[PDB]
């Protein structure tokens, strides 16, 4: 019986599970694995269990999590301790964190999108694999005078450099194999047989990877886990051509987009008048990506989006922007409008849900780092702590809760 496995509907316009439509009432929780680790490897398991419980009470049925991270552990801007400090060598204390993450998600009947790698630097990612291959541990982190474009050209050698790509992909493939074949030490399930996992996701946000790379990798992931969906992890921030290069492949089962107004220069959170322009952008983003998904006849999930706190209330004070006590009136309206639009599109089966970025839970940006230097919450350590996290008692919690109720209501209407 594969009844419990999330599937694509035979008409391609949404997901199914248990013989019924399945809508994604999601959140991002990439920190789950590290919080699930035992106290010795810097975890806080009781807090992870409470965070999952908090999320179940807000109606969340789906977490996108990180199922990779690379050392070596002396690197800035990344998760510590790492899951894979050197190629093929695993921090078992961190890996057991993933086991518990998946076991707790099961008890709350959530599904997981298992992200297998990262283009960005905060879990090591593609840039780290490249560093292992060239033997050169000086990654050009985009801090100070180094730009994102320069870091991107370095990391993109993972799949564009005809000498580096085959060796890098060999290491990445060994990691994919190890994760798909992990026996969960808590409940005994082998990951590739676990219906709790909705999909394997190639990577977070690959930047202009060639078509033949998505073709190859997705095929390999699917042969590795034939019961599961496979996903690309693309932002879809460019155009339809870019979207097709990632998604038009027999083993990419559904499509995704990521919407970042501040990061793309669309939205300035210090500007008291900037919200309407971000709302409109979110608005055309959802309508146009929706059309691109429909042209491939595959489902679409907005698997990342977010907004900063109300920095415009005190524009000239940088620290104010990240304080938990700072309100989120813009973020709240932005989330609410996007959610209302998704609910309306999902009613005509032209969108399948979303995962906000990202749940902070009980973490706060004012807390001290743990002994490995981590202030765990929704913002990875390449970014200011507290930028986008949604905290357990934020006003945005009610908005997300209502959205998850509306989206479940729609899934029920469609199940008739
Ligand atoms: O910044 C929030 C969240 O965004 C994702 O990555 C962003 C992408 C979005 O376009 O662009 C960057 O800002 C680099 O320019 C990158 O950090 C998300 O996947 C995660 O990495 C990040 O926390």
């Amino acid at each position: 019986s594969e009844f419990a496995f999330v599937k694509i509907a035979s008409d391609g316009k949404g997901f199914t599970r248990y013989g019924e439509p399945y809508l994604i009432r999601g959140a991002n929780y990439w920190q789950g694995m590290n919080l699930g680790a035992d106290d010795c490897s810097g975890g806080d398991r009781k807090r992870m269990e409470l965070e999952i419980k908090q999320m179940a009470e807000m109606g969340i049925n789906n977490l996108r999590v990180m199922a990779s991270s690379e050392g070596p552990d002396d690197q800035p801007y990344r998760m510590r301790p790492s899951m894979m400090p050197q190629p093929g060598k695993y921090n078992e204390g961190v890996f057991v964190g993933l086991d518990y993450l998946l076991d707790t998600m099961d008890r709350y009947n959530m599904t997981a999108v298992m992200t297998l790698g990262n283009f960005w630097q905060w879990s090591g990612g593609f840039g780290q694999y490249v560093a292992w291959i060239t033997g050169n541990q000086t990654i050009p982190y985009p801090v100070g005078d180094v730009t994102y474009d320069e870091f991107t050209q370095f990391a993109a050698r993972f799949y564009n450099d005809s000498e580096i790509a085959p060796k890098a992909n060999k290491l990445f493939k060994d990691h994919i194999y190890t994760v798909q074949n992990r026996r969960n030490t808590v409940n005994g399930k082998i990951y590739k047989e676990d219906p709790v996992i909705m999909s394997w996701q190639i990577a977070n946000a690959p930047q202009e990877a060639p078509a033949s790379w998505f073709e190859e990798i997705s095929t390999f992931i699917k042969k590795g886990a034939p019961k599961h969906l496979v996903s690309a992890g693309l932002e879809s921030k460019l155009d339809e051509y870019d979207f097709d290069r990632a998604h038009d492949h027999k083993n990419i089962d559904y499509t995704t987009c990521h919407c970042w107004v501040e990061n793309w220069g669309i939205y300035d959170p210090a500007d008291p008048d900037g919200l309407p322009h971000a709302n409109e952008y979110m608005h055309d983003f959802l309508e146009s990506r929706s059309k691109w998904a429909a042209q491939l006849n595959k489902p679409i999930v907005m698997e990342e989006f977010g907004m900063a706190r109300d920095a415009w209330r005190n524009p000239e004070d940088e620290t104010y922007k990240y304080l938990p006590s700072t309100p989120t009136s813009h973020k709240d309206e932005y989330y609410q409008k996007a959610f209302n639009q998704i609910v309306s599109l999902a009613s005509n089966r032209s969108f399948s849900g979303s995962n906000f970025w990202a749940y902070g839970g009980e973490g706060r940006s004012t807390y001290p780092p743990n002994p490995y230097g981590m202030v765990w919450l929704g913002d990875p350590p390449h970014e200011p702590h507290g930028w986008y996290s949604v905290y357990s008692n934020d006003t945005t919690v009610q908005i997300i809760k209502d959205y998850n109720a509306n989206l479940l209501k729609v899934q029920k209407e469609l199940s008739k």
